[PDB]
Protein backbone atom coordinates (compact mmCIF):
# COMPACT_ATOMS: atom_id res chain seq x y z
CA UNK A 1 0.00 0.00 0.00
CA UNK A 2 2.79 2.30 1.22
CA UNK A 3 5.05 0.53 -1.77
CA UNK A 4 2.11 1.41 -4.13
CA UNK A 5 2.59 5.12 -3.64
CA UNK A 6 5.85 5.31 -3.34
CA UNK A 7 5.93 3.22 -6.95
CA UNK A 8 3.83 6.20 -8.27
CA UNK A 9 5.86 8.83 -7.19
CA UNK A 10 8.65 6.52 -8.99
CA UNK A 11 6.52 7.09 -11.84
CA UNK A 12 5.09 10.40 -11.17
CA UNK A 13 8.97 11.73 -11.66
CA UNK A 14 10.77 9.75 -13.71
CA UNK A 15 12.82 8.25 -11.06
CA UNK A 16 14.09 5.59 -8.72
CA UNK A 17 13.45 5.80 -4.79
CA UNK A 18 14.44 4.72 -1.70
CA UNK A 19 13.18 5.14 1.81
CA UNK A 20 13.74 3.61 4.78
CA UNK A 21 12.87 5.24 8.66
CA UNK A 22 14.17 2.86 11.25
CA UNK A 23 11.12 1.20 13.68
CA UNK A 24 10.56 2.17 17.01
CA UNK A 25 8.96 0.88 20.39
CA UNK A 26 5.17 1.41 18.20
CA UNK A 27 5.67 2.18 14.46
CA UNK A 28 7.01 -0.41 12.07
CA UNK A 29 10.16 0.32 9.88
CA UNK A 30 9.27 1.93 6.97
CA UNK A 31 10.96 1.00 3.84
CA UNK A 32 11.47 0.80 -0.17
CA UNK A 33 14.02 -0.24 -2.00
CA UNK A 34 15.94 0.52 1.56
CA UNK A 35 18.68 -2.05 0.70
CA UNK A 36 19.68 -0.57 -2.84
CA UNK A 37 22.70 1.04 -3.31
CA UNK A 38 22.47 5.25 -3.80
CA UNK A 39 25.22 7.57 -4.24
CA UNK A 40 26.20 9.56 -1.19
CA UNK A 41 26.51 12.80 -2.70
CA UNK A 42 27.03 14.99 0.35
CA UNK A 43 25.48 13.41 2.67
CA UNK A 44 28.80 11.55 4.38
CA UNK A 45 29.50 15.13 5.45
CA UNK A 46 27.34 13.82 8.39
CA UNK A 47 28.95 10.94 9.48
CA UNK A 48 32.70 12.69 8.29
CA UNK A 49 31.47 15.47 11.42
CA UNK A 50 31.94 12.88 13.44
CA UNK A 51 34.39 10.94 12.54
CA UNK A 52 36.45 14.07 13.38
CA UNK A 53 34.41 14.38 16.30
CA UNK A 54 34.54 11.19 17.46
CA UNK A 55 38.71 10.82 16.99
CA UNK A 56 39.20 14.10 18.79
CA UNK A 57 39.51 16.21 21.95
CA UNK A 58 36.66 18.95 21.40
CA UNK A 59 39.88 21.39 21.92
CA UNK A 60 40.92 19.70 17.93
CA UNK A 61 38.14 22.02 17.02
CA UNK A 62 40.08 25.45 17.00
CA UNK A 63 43.23 23.85 14.99
CA UNK A 64 43.37 26.12 12.07
CA UNK A 65 43.86 24.25 8.61
CA UNK A 66 45.02 25.97 5.71
CA UNK A 67 44.82 25.42 2.30
CA UNK A 68 45.12 26.81 -1.51
CA UNK A 69 43.21 28.26 -3.92
CA UNK A 70 44.03 24.98 -5.52
CA UNK A 71 42.89 23.09 -2.84
CA UNK A 72 39.38 24.20 -4.32
CA UNK A 73 37.88 21.50 -6.47
CA UNK A 74 34.26 21.22 -6.02
CA UNK A 75 31.31 23.99 -5.02
CA UNK A 76 32.76 25.48 -2.38
CA UNK A 77 30.27 28.78 -1.06
CA UNK A 78 32.90 29.09 2.51
CA UNK A 79 36.05 27.58 1.70
CA UNK A 80 35.94 29.74 -1.61
CA UNK A 81 36.05 32.82 0.52
CA UNK A 82 38.64 32.08 3.63
CA UNK A 83 41.83 31.09 1.44
CA UNK A 84 43.51 33.56 3.18
CA UNK A 85 42.58 33.41 6.81
CA UNK A 86 42.26 29.43 6.13
CA UNK A 87 39.70 27.44 8.73
CA UNK A 88 39.59 26.03 12.05
CA UNK A 89 38.80 22.29 11.85
CA UNK A 90 35.22 23.87 13.74
CA UNK A 91 34.45 26.06 10.63
CA UNK A 92 35.24 23.11 8.14
CA UNK A 93 32.54 20.79 10.11
CA UNK A 94 29.81 24.19 10.62
CA UNK A 95 30.77 24.55 6.35
CA UNK A 96 30.57 20.93 5.29
CA UNK A 97 27.16 20.64 7.09
CA UNK A 98 25.33 23.94 6.95
CA UNK A 99 26.52 24.88 3.16
CA UNK A 100 27.92 21.50 1.85
CA UNK A 101 31.08 22.63 1.43
CA UNK A 102 32.96 20.54 -0.42
CA UNK A 103 36.52 21.84 -0.08
CA UNK A 104 35.62 21.75 4.24
CA UNK A 105 34.72 18.53 3.36
CA UNK A 106 37.77 17.30 1.25
CA UNK A 107 40.22 18.69 4.36
CA UNK A 108 38.16 17.34 7.05
CA UNK A 109 38.95 13.42 5.42
CA UNK A 110 42.28 14.43 5.41
CA UNK A 111 42.43 15.42 8.33
CA UNK A 112 41.85 11.35 9.26
CA UNK A 113 44.39 10.32 7.88
CA UNK A 114 46.04 7.15 5.94
CA UNK A 115 45.19 5.96 2.19
CA UNK A 116 42.44 7.27 -0.05
CA UNK A 117 42.97 10.93 1.36
CA UNK A 118 41.26 9.43 4.22
CA UNK A 119 38.09 7.44 2.53
CA UNK A 120 39.04 4.28 4.26
CA UNK A 121 39.19 6.06 7.52
CA UNK A 122 36.06 7.09 7.08
CA UNK A 123 34.70 4.09 5.62
CA UNK A 124 36.61 3.20 9.12
CA UNK A 125 34.11 5.22 11.16
CA UNK A 126 31.13 4.00 9.20
CA UNK A 127 32.01 -0.05 10.37
CA UNK A 128 32.81 1.14 13.44
CA UNK A 129 29.08 1.65 13.83
CA UNK A 130 28.01 -1.52 12.12
CA UNK A 131 27.30 -0.31 8.85
CA UNK A 132 28.95 -3.29 6.65
CA UNK A 133 27.39 -1.85 3.55
CA UNK A 134 28.85 1.92 2.69
CA UNK A 135 32.25 2.85 1.15
CA UNK A 136 33.59 6.10 0.02
CA UNK A 137 36.29 5.65 -2.25
CA UNK A 138 37.01 9.06 -3.65
CA UNK A 139 37.40 12.45 -2.90
CA UNK A 140 35.20 15.73 -3.60
CA UNK A 141 34.38 15.77 -6.33
CA UNK A 142 33.94 12.22 -8.35
CA UNK A 143 32.35 10.90 -5.13
CA UNK A 144 29.45 12.36 -7.31
CA UNK A 145 30.96 11.01 -11.15
CA UNK A 146 29.94 7.99 -10.93
CA UNK A 147 28.23 5.72 -13.22
CA UNK A 148 24.78 4.10 -12.19
CA UNK A 149 25.85 0.47 -11.23
CA UNK A 150 29.27 1.55 -9.72
CA UNK A 151 28.92 0.86 -6.25
CA UNK A 152 32.02 2.84 -5.21
CA UNK A 153 30.97 5.75 -2.98
CA UNK A 154 27.55 4.49 -2.12
CA UNK A 155 25.30 3.60 0.54
CA UNK A 156 21.80 2.76 1.30
CA UNK A 157 19.10 4.25 3.03
CA UNK A 158 18.95 1.37 5.47
CA UNK A 159 22.79 1.81 5.85
CA UNK A 160 22.56 5.27 6.74
CA UNK A 161 19.43 5.80 8.89
CA UNK A 162 20.76 3.53 11.39
CA UNK A 163 23.93 5.26 11.10
CA UNK A 164 21.80 8.94 11.47
CA UNK A 165 20.17 7.50 14.44
CA UNK A 166 22.96 6.80 16.35
CA UNK A 167 25.08 10.17 15.70
CA UNK A 168 21.32 11.75 17.03
CA UNK A 169 19.48 10.02 18.91
CA UNK A 170 21.98 7.07 20.12
CA UNK A 171 25.18 7.08 22.03
CA UNK A 172 27.37 6.90 19.03
CA UNK A 173 29.10 10.55 20.21
CA UNK A 174 29.25 11.92 23.91
CA UNK A 175 26.66 14.43 24.91
CA UNK A 176 28.86 17.67 24.42
CA UNK A 177 29.52 16.24 20.92
CA UNK A 178 26.17 15.15 20.46
CA UNK A 179 24.77 18.66 20.50
CA UNK A 180 27.44 20.07 18.38
CA UNK A 181 26.76 17.57 14.94
CA UNK A 182 23.14 18.24 16.17
CA UNK A 183 22.75 21.81 16.08
CA UNK A 184 25.12 22.02 12.99
CA UNK A 185 22.36 20.27 11.30
CA UNK A 186 19.50 22.15 13.02
CA UNK A 187 20.86 24.79 11.03
CA UNK A 188 21.66 23.30 7.51
CA UNK A 189 20.41 26.09 4.76
CA UNK A 190 20.41 23.38 2.16
CA UNK A 191 17.18 21.21 2.36
CA UNK A 192 14.24 23.39 3.00
CA UNK A 193 12.92 21.95 -0.22
CA UNK A 194 12.72 18.49 0.66
CA UNK A 195 12.12 16.52 3.98
CA UNK A 196 11.62 19.91 5.53
CA UNK A 197 8.88 20.74 2.64
CA UNK A 198 6.94 17.26 3.26
CA UNK A 199 6.68 17.58 7.17
CA UNK A 200 4.38 19.58 8.89
CA UNK A 201 6.04 22.78 10.06
CA UNK A 202 5.54 21.74 14.03
CA UNK A 203 7.49 19.12 12.86
CA UNK A 204 11.38 19.60 13.75
CA UNK A 205 13.74 18.62 10.97
CA UNK A 206 17.35 18.16 10.78
CA UNK A 207 18.68 16.99 8.23
CA UNK A 208 21.68 17.20 5.50
CA UNK A 209 21.17 16.86 2.04
CA UNK A 210 22.98 15.19 -1.38
CA UNK A 211 23.15 16.08 -4.56
CA UNK A 212 24.98 14.70 -7.98
CA UNK A 213 24.70 13.83 -11.74
CA UNK A 214 22.06 11.56 -12.84
CA UNK A 215 19.84 13.45 -11.34
CA UNK A 216 20.78 12.33 -7.33
CA UNK A 217 19.29 13.70 -4.92
CA UNK A 218 19.20 12.31 -1.55
CA UNK A 219 18.00 13.96 2.43
CA UNK A 220 18.84 12.32 5.61
CA UNK A 221 16.99 13.89 9.00
CA UNK A 222 15.72 13.33 12.67
CA UNK A 223 12.19 14.89 12.84
CA UNK A 224 10.09 15.16 16.22
CA UNK A 225 6.67 15.15 16.15
CA UNK A 226 4.59 17.80 17.63
CA UNK A 227 5.24 16.00 21.17
CA UNK A 228 8.93 15.05 20.59
CA UNK A 229 8.62 11.88 19.16
CA UNK A 230 12.03 11.75 17.32
CA UNK A 231 12.14 9.11 13.95
CA UNK A 232 15.26 9.11 11.65
CA UNK A 233 14.19 9.39 7.76
CA UNK A 234 16.32 8.55 4.76
CA UNK A 235 15.14 9.63 1.55
CA UNK A 236 17.54 8.59 -1.66
CA UNK A 237 16.93 8.92 -5.76
CA UNK A 238 18.35 8.33 -8.81
CA UNK A 239 17.13 9.23 -12.42
CA UNK A 240 19.75 6.83 -14.36
CA UNK A 241 17.81 7.29 -17.60
CA UNK A 242 17.99 11.07 -17.90
CA UNK A 243 21.75 10.34 -18.16
CA UNK A 244 24.90 12.46 -16.54
CA UNK A 245 22.89 16.02 -17.28
CA UNK A 246 19.58 14.80 -15.95
CA UNK A 247 18.14 17.25 -13.57
CA UNK A 248 17.39 16.28 -9.41
CA UNK A 249 13.82 16.47 -8.62
CA UNK A 250 13.73 17.66 -5.18
CA UNK A 251 9.86 17.81 -5.41
CA UNK A 252 10.12 13.56 -5.50
CA UNK A 253 11.96 14.06 -1.80
CA UNK A 254 9.24 16.37 -0.39
CA UNK A 255 6.67 14.09 -1.80
CA UNK A 256 7.98 10.88 -0.22
CA UNK A 257 8.17 12.63 2.73
CA UNK A 258 4.70 13.85 2.71
CA UNK A 259 3.73 10.35 2.69
CA UNK A 260 6.11 9.16 5.88
CA UNK A 261 4.66 12.00 8.00
CA UNK A 262 1.21 10.87 7.40
CA UNK A 263 2.16 7.06 8.42
CA UNK A 264 3.95 8.68 11.60
CA UNK A 265 1.40 11.03 12.28
C1 LIG B 1 26.85 17.21 -2.29
O1 LIG B 1 26.76 16.27 -3.07
C2 LIG B 1 27.48 18.51 -2.76
N1 LIG B 1 27.22 18.70 -4.17
C3 LIG B 1 27.69 17.78 -5.00
O2 LIG B 1 28.34 16.80 -4.66
C4 LIG B 1 27.41 18.05 -6.32
C5 LIG B 1 26.17 18.56 -6.66
C6 LIG B 1 25.86 18.85 -7.98
C7 LIG B 1 26.79 18.63 -8.97
C8 LIG B 1 28.03 18.12 -8.63
C9 LIG B 1 28.34 17.83 -7.31
O3 LIG B 1 28.87 18.44 -2.57
C10 LIG B 1 29.22 17.06 -2.55
C11 LIG B 1 26.94 19.72 -2.03
N2 LIG B 1 25.58 19.51 -1.50
C12 LIG B 1 24.46 19.86 -2.12
C13 LIG B 1 23.29 19.64 -1.46
O4 LIG B 1 22.20 19.89 -1.97
O5 LIG B 1 23.31 19.18 -0.32
C14 LIG B 1 24.38 20.42 -3.39
C15 LIG B 1 23.14 20.69 -3.91
C16 LIG B 1 25.47 20.66 -4.20
S1 LIG B 1 26.89 21.12 -3.21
Amino acid sequence: DLADRFAELERRYDARLGVYVPATGTTAAIEYRADERFAFCSTFKAPLVAAVLHQNPLTHLDKLITYTSDDIRSISPVAQQHVQTGMTIGQLCDAAIRYSDGTAANLLLADLGGPGGGTAAFTGYLRSLGDTVSRLDAEAPELNRDPPGDERDTTTPHAIALVLQQLVLGNALPPDKRALLTDWMARNTTGAKRIRAGFPADWKVIDKTGTGDYGRANDIAVVWSPTGVPYVVAVMSDRAGGGYDAEPREALLAEAATCVAGVLA
